[PDB]
DNA sequence: CGGCAGTACTG
DNA sequence: CAGTACC
DNA sequence: GCCG
């Protein structure tokens, strides 16, 4: 990164915009920040600024002020509330709206929130694991977690396939959570197993808390046996074999890579979701189309006219 | 001017 | 529904 | 915030 002396200061505004709710401006900043990391050279000019895709006028001027100032003006006028809003929004299940309300009501610290704030079932679980959910795990621990789920699932029907996705499948050394995907070749044996599997994982204490118990998506908390173990976020998604490849790619990410893929699909009258790549094409103000067969991840890249990127290179 | 994704819970 | 979360 |  040739521009850490520029990105460091923009990351402060970005996070300030996101916690304050300005989600589009925050996105715009984020793009620009990743662009300058991607760049090969230090930015040297206002026109070298506008040259980058993702850097426009307004942020060209800010890099311009920084490149002489050595520091930016706007940073001195950040509202005093940003650090508190960030602290609150880092509770799982609490977003920008809940944090700003808590701030309006005078809350200023997690002791205040524990003391006086009403919390949803999800937020109380998030607060209780506030530190654990902020730290990443070694990828080897992600492997035990996948294997724990896999042996539980394969006991019922051994035809079942189980794959950890997310940053783990992208080959990163540490993982924020574990995203386990499940399907069955016979195309029907995948259905109605959350009953038995989550009961089995809950049997000897692997599952500790449930955040979301949908019919296809489970989000929750797990912990491995023995000393030194922290509580880890675990998600489980069960899909029809038809949608295996598309789910495989969505839940491996990354989120910016998924977003770029969706954008290119839109250039070609197609739509990409976790369920399917579709020729749903009508776009003139904003009637779906046809799901195209994608037995493998390769097919999605292919029908989109891209060369196959293996998971490790989608870590955008 | 207006999209930047869609989908699934929760209450 | 608004809010939040998943990548 | 950017960009068409
Ligand atoms: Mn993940
Ligand atoms: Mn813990
Ligand atoms: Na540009
Ligand atoms: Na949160
Ligand atoms: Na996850």
């Amino acid at each position: 990164n040739h521009n850490l002396h520029i990105t460091e200061k923009l990351e402060v505004l970005a996070k300030a915009y996101s916690v304050q709710g300005d989600k589009w401006r925050a996105l715009g900043y984020a793009k620009a920040i990743n662009a300058l990391k991607s760049f090969h050279k230090p930015v040297t000019s206002y026109q070298e600024a506008c040259s980058i895709p993702g850097i426009g006028k307004r942020m060209a001027e800010k890099i311009i002020e920084i490149l002489e100032s050595g520091h930016l003006r706007k940073l001195d006028h950040i509202s005093e509330s940003v650090p508190v809003l960030e602290l609150f929004s880092n509770i799982w299940g609490a977003g920008t709206k809940t944090a700003q309300m808590w701030y309006q009501q005078g809350f200023r610290s997690l002791e205040d929130i524990r003391s006086q704030a009403s919390l949803t079932t999800q937020q109380a679980i998030g607060l209780k694991h506030y530190s654990d959910f902020l730290e990443r795990m070694p990828r080897e621990e992600a492997t035990e977690i996948e294997q724990t789920v896999q042996k539980a699932a394969q006991a019922f029907n051994s035809g079942l396939l189980c794959v950890a996705c997310g940053s783990y499948r992208r080959g990163k050394a540490t993982c924020g959570d574990v995203d386990v995907l499940i399907t069955h070749p016979d195309g029907r044996s995948h259905r109605g197993i959350f009953s038995r599997l989550l009961d089995s994982l809950r049997q000897e204490g692997f599952l500790t808390d449930d955040l979301v118990k949908g019919e296809t998506k489970y989000l929750g908390v797990c912990r491995l046996p023995g000393p030194g173990r922290r509580h880890r976020r675990l998600d489980i998604i069960v899909v029809p074999y038809s949608e295996f490849a598309c789910a495989l790619l969505y839940f491996t990410g990354s989120a910016h890579f998924n977003r770029s893929m969706r954008a290119l699909a839109k250039t070609k009258g197609m739509s990409l979701s976790e369920h399917a790549l579709s020729t749903a094409v009508v776009r003139n103000t904003h009637g779906p189309g046809r799901v195209l067969p994608t037995p493998t991840e390769k097919d999605v890249f292919r029908l989109l006219g891209l060369p196959y990127r293996e998971p490790a290179e989608r870590d955008w």
